[PDB]
């Protein structure tokens, strides 16, 4: 009983109503604004504001709407990181039609094996993905649409998203009469993410709680104007998902690469004034090498992150030292935990530790050939409870039995151990 660890109370109170209604508010504040960016190419220069995302998401939600999803329905996202990424995301969220990010870089079996387990009635992809779409199109018949995302006009037989919003939207409609669905977010399929690879259905709960962590100043980040972070991490991962969807739920400037480039990162950072730099755990050894960063003017930096990715505390604090930075914003989580369940405290950082348990979350560490609940300062098995944890694997409830047990614990794998102060330690 006093050797389970508890997440504080949140700052502020859970928001009512679904993961799109909550998403749909926070963007129709930001379009209101004009000149608040959302998205930045850093290849590209490309600047685009919270009123184009804010009306793009909702016609692209009615389009849809009107070609006839609904909650029975699939979405696939198959693109590198771009600009238009989340503009098929809110737009699925804002109507309840469950949405699958899928890796761009996977070969014809791994895609058809990621596809089959979503099955999406309509993927939207890039130019550059459109070749092997097309391939699994020819063994997956539930996939009767595919629509463009880098293109203005219609790009090889296929529709662009303005061609597309054209053959369905009615003549006058307007983006801020536009009302997103409402459903019970507890069951609804929000997203469905790749962990033989499995599918994990993430709820419209699950997001919802995510979007009060990413808002709260003590565990995600405090919503301050003009404020802009960099991410390399793919929107495919986890970790890129549900940190992105919670920035743009802030009014955050967005700065992305389609592909890594040492002296474009390092400018970007520089030239864009960000605070937040997110990468993924094999480029923070990448950054453990580089000696250019002295070279930049890093005076606007904050923190560096990865939302939830296991880190290594040597690789860690040495990319802090090039950075000129106290420690690294840890993060412990995994794709069946949404995003981070264990979450460095702003400010509270601490050597070694990847943070303390996000509110309405629960942690505990046990024997691994017991299940006992172990004290503090003791070794073992990291389980963790709470609104984040995934509705269950797709079409196979073996492996979610497997994984989470009947009192809502989930069974991480990894060993871990808190001290007095509440921190965890990942071994």
């Amino acid at each position: 009983a006093k050797n389970i660890m508890h997440g504080p109370p949140p700052f502020y109170p859970l928001e009512d109503g679904t993961a799109g209604e909550q998403l749909h508010k926070a963007m129709k504040r930001y379009a209101q604004v004009p000149g608040t960016i959302a998205f930045t190419d850093a290849h590209a220069e490309v600047n685009i504001t919270y009123s184009e995302y804010f009306e793009m998401a909702c016609r692209l939600a009615e389009t849809m709407k009107r070609y006839g999803l609904g909650l029975q329905h699939h979405i696939a996202v198959c693109s590198e990181n771009s600009l238009q990424f989340f503009m098929p995301v809110c737009g699925a969220l804002f109507i309840g039609v469950g949405v699958a990010p899928t890796n761009d870089i996977y070969n014809e079996r791994e895609l058809y094996n990621s596809l089959s387990i979503s099955q999406p009635t309509i993927v939207f992809c890039s130019k550059r993905a459109l070749q092997k779409i097309l391939g699994v199109q020819k063994k997956l018949p539930i996939i009767q649409k595919i629509v463009i995302l880098d293109s203005r006009e219609d790009y090889m037989g296929k529709q662009s998203m303005y061609s597309f919003i054209e053959s369905h939207l009615p003549a006058g409609f307007n983006e801020y009469d536009y009302i997103p669905d409402s459903f019970d977010r507890e069951t609804a399929t929000a997203l469905i993410m790749n962990s033989l690879p499995k599918g994990v259905e993430l709820t419209h709960k699950n997001i919802c709680v995510r979007f009060s962590h990413c808002r709260d100043p003590v565990f995600g980040n405090q919503i301050i104007p003009d404020t802009a972070i960099l991410t390399v991490i793919p929107f495919h991962h986890g970790f890129g998902m549900f940190t992105t969807l919670g920035y743009l739920t802030c009014g955050f400037r967005i700065v992305l690469m389609y592909r890594f480039e040492e002296e474009l990162f390092l400018r970007s950072l520089q030239d864009y004034k960000i605070q937040s730099a997110l990468l993924v755990p094999t480029l923070f050894s990448f950054f453990a090498k580089s000696t250019l960063v002295d070279k930049y003017d890093l005076s606007n930096l904050h923190e560096i992150a990865s939302g939830g990715a296991p880190l290594a505390k040597e690789v860690g604090e040495a990319v802090a030292k090039r950075f000129k930075l106290p420690g690294i914003r840890q993060g412990y989580g995994l794709t069946e935990t949404t995003s981070a369940i264990i979450i460095t405290p702003e400010g509270d950082d601490k050597p070694g530790a990847c943070g303390k348990v996000v509110p309405f979350f629960s942690a505990k560490i046990v024997d691994l050939d017991t299940g006992k609940t172990l004290g503090v300062n003791q070794r073992g098995e990291l389980c963790v409870k709470g609104p984040m944890i995934m509705k269950g694997y797709v079409n196979n409830p073996e492996a979610t039995s497997a994984l989470i047990d009947k009192d809502g614990w989930l069974h991480s794998g990894d060993i871990a151990y808190y001290d007095k102060d509440g921190h965890f330690f990942i071994v």
